[PDB]
């Protein structure tokens, strides 16, 4: 009956916003304090929010029927009439897009393959680039079930069409801000993450995206509030909630070293007490242990950087 | 306590042997009855077997210290000194390879990228071909921590030696038998799946790999005993077991329809009683519900094909 957590190290976890392993664990107060992320969002009681999928393989992916219409500038624009990734029809409802749809902006390179239904299905593979963010009006409406992308590479020599699946490859001009999901119109969104007590900052699980630039490719950070294993854990257990937050300890179980305490708020984000200005990273080889229910106003033991050097200045 | 299962439909799950969604759920008695899969293996009491990772982002992937050398007539040849995918050192131990290492044979196209440690790290990407099975003359020895791959090339590529992560792209000449992990030497392996009673057959959760050839590509099936979400469920829960199996019912929750019953043997594989010769597929929109502990000798209600047609010969 009491909430517990799986004893899984962050470095062994799956990322909830880009389909890759978790590499980092940190707080940063220079970043936006209350992000509006649509994936990786669940309450402690198991209520999934936004576009958050159960399966980590759905993260920042989509599925569609693909069809073509020719275009003047860039050749060969595909129209993608979205479907949910399990092949079921997508119906505009009470979330921003199909489950696992990307919840950030920039120009995404996606690889698109013919839907696989049985051994022997002939498969085509085509790479596209897709503009996720507002861009004035583009007729990007993933809420309404229709998005567009331009061909960048044929792997196949026969352009992919029909029912397809799209996976993310790399990003250009990444901005961690949600994309126009519904043109200019109001869309259903999980709320900004928060609020935090004074001195509290969001615990971030970090992975890296291949970001392209002029004649260089470099890692670009993307954060989520909980790893996918914790998202599906809460969804699957549907625990009864008894306070506003849980007090957690993050501990290395081999050595016994207690690393920090933190607060998991019932709305599915974790807070650390930290007064520094720059990023503070933690080891990713500890485990989270639930300690007890605590009230909102519970004051955490603070953490700080292990580098103690300072200057007179 | 009280062993239960997450209410997750198969079509919403992640596969445990190839990094992609589950698409199919079926029995085939024409397939090998007792496969020796190394990934997707876990006991109901939470004991992980073989090379089974927690994270589905680890499945059929590896990480390595890459060293590169050119050979005329062949191309660039990569020597990969294996590490675990979290970056920790790989030590040959009580399993056949680093966690999540491919557990089947054939020639695998891998995409290899510089390891992502922090934002700004410059990234290079190259596609290699890696022969998994005996594959003629090589010291393919993932158990000892060293594997080789190549790319056909007219002259040297620019390749810098360093830490990499490798992900699977396509397969050629797929065979679902384990690779030679340790040359001609004995190696630690999860046992063959089984035994089954007379008339019982393995339940297969199915996904599809891109299997290639010249200017052609087709879906090729691969099966696993449990989706990854069930693998991480039993590992995280560490349930106390009783008896020799759990009786489960697979049901559609929207219609209420009971589809079949099956036995989840405590050693982590599911049987169904089926006397047909050909494949029998099932809908992937049901849920598995735990009904009871049962003995090894428990006789399941049989299933059969929904097509009743027969000819007088």
């Amino acid at each position: 009956r009491m909430v517990d957590l799986p004893v899984i190290q962050p470095r062994l976890c799956t990322h909830a916003r880009w389909p890759a392993p978790v590499y980092g664990l940190l707080v940063d107060p220079s970043l936006p304090s209350n992000p509006q992320w649509q994936n990786g969002r669940v309450h402690v009681d198991g209520t999934l929010l936004g576009t958050t999928p159960i399966s980590g393989s759905w993260v920042s992916c989509f599925a569609a029927e693909a069809a073509y219409e020719f275009q003047s500038g860039t050749g060969e624009v595909a129209t993608f009439t979205l479907i949910e990734q399990d092949g079921s029809a997508y119906v505009p409802g009470d979330r921003a897009a199909p489950l696992g749809y990307p919840d950030f902006s920039g120009q995404l390179e996606i690889e698109v393959q013919t839907e696989t239904t049985k051994t022997g299905d002939k498969l085509k593979v085509t790479t596209f680039e897709m503009i996720l963010g507002p861009t004035t009006n583009a007729d990007q409406a993933p809420y309404q079930g229709r998005v567009f992308a331009s061909v960048t590479a044929a792997a196949s020599l026969d352009l992919v069409d029909g029912r397809v699946r799209a996976v993310p490859r790399s990003i250009y001009g990444f901005q961690d801000t949600i994309p126009e999901y519904n043109d200019g119109l109001l869309v259903p969104l999980a709320p900004p993450i928060g609020p935090f007590l004074p001195g509290e900052v969001l615990l971030r699980f970090r992975t890296y995206m291949r970001q392209i630039d002029t004649a260089d490719a470099a890692a670009e950070a993307i954060d989520c509030a909980l790893p996918q294993e914790f998202v599906s854990w809460f969804a699957s257990n549907a625990f009864t909630v008894q306070s506003e937050a849980l007090l957690l300890r993050y501990r290395n179980t081999l050595t016994g070293q207690l690393l920090f305490e933190c607060k998991l708020y019932n709305e599915g984000y974790i807070a650390l007490s930290y007064s520094g200005s720059g990023p503070l990273t933690f080891p990713t080889d500890g485990i989270f242990e639930v300690v007890s229910w605590v009230p909102r106003l519970y004051q955490l033991a603070s953490v700080g950087s292990l580098a103690t050097g300072r200057m007179l200045k």
